[PDB]
């Protein structure tokens, strides 16, 4: 049987070229991994790989070394966009992470310690939009091996399409490529991600306001202990349905939320903010 | 790729995997449904110390669980909820072969399932520090919250309980089902016990005897007030027979005696300073 | 509803030769790790770090036979050890080629961690090389098999059942080519002899190639030594050695590797860049 087991050698060969090493210099010190999403030198990575670096060097498989300026970064999704200078650079095909199915085979490729690629296989362990410690950023979980230096490299389906950005944090986490490409479009066009802001901490039940704030715009509209079942007309089946919605709202726009307090249903409007 | 994957197996076998929480609800681990009327398996060490036990299904229903019974030695616990629940098919762990693909499913933090693939790394009934529970070892990934959930063969049958207490450990489903039948019918596993603690027999400790095949159980510490003390057992005694069953394995001994009924005497054949003899012990319980 | 192939048949054919390595002396039966039989008359490979400090070495087969082992030889630098036990037609592991191992290939580590019983873990080839920021010599394979206590020193199998590495530990293995080289040396001489550098070197990126006039490679000596054979040759620190005895140096680790295979006392002709000028210096190579 075993000799008839398919393997990732062709996939490694076809999908490694676009994966790069991200380093900085004191003024060959590896910071992590990343990949090329366009032949003219746009590169994705993690915010936490480039944070604190000033001169950023991108190191290719042909072992070219290129100077990178930081196009933009988003700590909340932990996504960073760099730009280097080339023409017809090897570029990674991008896929859809919403069609990723739990149980599918995936392949992480990094360039952890200089120009060389390192490769690890696994499956999709889980997907979601939530954690007990956060209600914001959707995630993919895989049982791929954890490496220092692989963080920021891409996560491949068996067709060689990027389905995620392998961020390190025994299961390993990745940013769904749908979210990362969204964030990267934003950073590329504006330099920063804008997110509509609510002065509330929520918990599940709708979304159960567990801590409304002072000087939060929500306080200007209402008080704590309110189960928000819709905002701007969209049902809240999950508490995590709410922040992304508010996040996609433009600061200053009105948001109409329906809340239940004591069996009583009501509606309050808020001029949403940012950050 | 033409590589087969576990998506269909995940769909068929996740529904019966449940989250175990206590009392907002604090996730303790995973478990699975072994009968459509609500008997649920898990680890003892997932529910130890919990008082209010909540079982959280994939449909997001939450059900109250009474502790049917627990066995710390095998680390198996049986809970009961009230509902035609999705039920996990059970398999045979003795026919599990090292190198077979397996799939662990958990429900680690809330209603959502998490999944990891691997192979059977090893099987046994022994470790340098313990003789009393057989084990499966796999190279499945280790998760907190996956503990107590099932371990599936590629056909969707449970072959083990993922305990993981850098390879991960599972209780063979044969042993877990044995313990669960006992817990379900009596509330406690009753187990026959001998006072002496034994060690294996290698060719370095093969003296006090003329035995020329490393086998048996080398008593390393005989005890007081154990019925074994009444049998006439001395430290350095190689137990080759228990009730007629050969002891090629040191672990052949504990499991045998464990299934013995308390109060029933067990006739053992031992070699003491080269001489072969037989002494009977009224087995007890822990 | 999808059955991929598995490793059960591979486990059956390739486990028999994997053995446990133990020692016996101490104050209150001790497994040190794993190894494998590479010859039916009892030659056994393992890691240096498994037998280091042991006095009596015991080799334990799956048939539960226990055999006394004489230490044929060891090489800490590659972490390779060769033992000898006494048998005839012992189960023997087929050996393969590690240079043809491709990143992405499936591999199977087999160990015998605690006693006579075998443990098994699967994975792929994650990476290959001969260099790391912590060493400029040892070639390596990296795999994502599980890391186990007791598996170290056991073999790493390709899907055909040939040994491609020694699972030394992501997990590290010694490529079987290097290990067999080292084992032939230990078996015939008792020790591996290696030619001596006289200087520790560093890589050449773009910045250090602009530093000292280096157009576009080589090995940039980062620390020349005293009484090193290079010192007798005239090697000042900051020297890019591009060839030695005619062999191109594309990366720094090409160098020790070369010098390692040179016989002590033999000629070393090195081509260096010194403050923009090209030159050649001769060295009487040494040994560790």
């Amino acid at each position: 049987q075993a000799e008839n087991l398919p393997d990732f050698t062709g996939l490694v060969e076809q999908a490694s070229p676009a994966v790069v090493n991200i380093s900085t210099r004191q003024k060959a010190q590896s910071l992590g991994s990343g990949f090329i999403i366009s032949p003219d030198g746009y590169v994705l990575t993690n915010n936490h790989v480039i944070d604190g670096a000033d001169e950023i060097l991108v190191r290719l498989s042909d072992r070219s070394e290129l100077k990178a300026k930081l196009v933009g970064t988003d700590p909340r999704t932990d996504v960073a966009v760099l730009k280097i200078e080339g023409k017809d650079l090897p570029t990674a095909k991008l896929g859809n992470s919403n069609t990723l199915k739990v149980g599918e085979w995936v392949l992480a490729i990094g360039s952890p310690f200089g120009f060389d690629h390192s490769v690890t296989k696994g499956i999709v362990s889980a997907k979601g939009r939530s954690l007990p410690n956060d209600t914001y950023v959707p995630f993919i979980q895989t049982d791929v091996a954890i490496n220092p230096g692989n963080s920021g490299g891409p996560l491949f389906n068996m067709a060689g399409e990027v389905v995620g950005i392998n961020s390190q944090i025994g299961l390993s986490f990745a940013i769904p490529i749908d979210v990362a490409m969204d964030v990267a479009n934003q950073l590329k066009a504006n330099g920063k991600v804008s997110r509509g802001w609510l002065g509330v901490v929520i918990q599940e039940v709708g979304a159960l306001v567990a801590q409304v704030l002072e000087d939060g715009p929500a306080a200007k509209g209402g008080v704590q202990g309110d189960v928000i079942l819709s905002a701007n007309g969209q049902p809240i089946v999950m508490s995590a349905d709410l922040p992304h919605l508010i996040g996609n709202l433009k600061d200053g726009s009105k948001a109409e939320l329906e809340v239940i307090r004591d069996g009583k249903r009501q509606k309050l409007t808020v001029t949403v903010g940012a950050l």
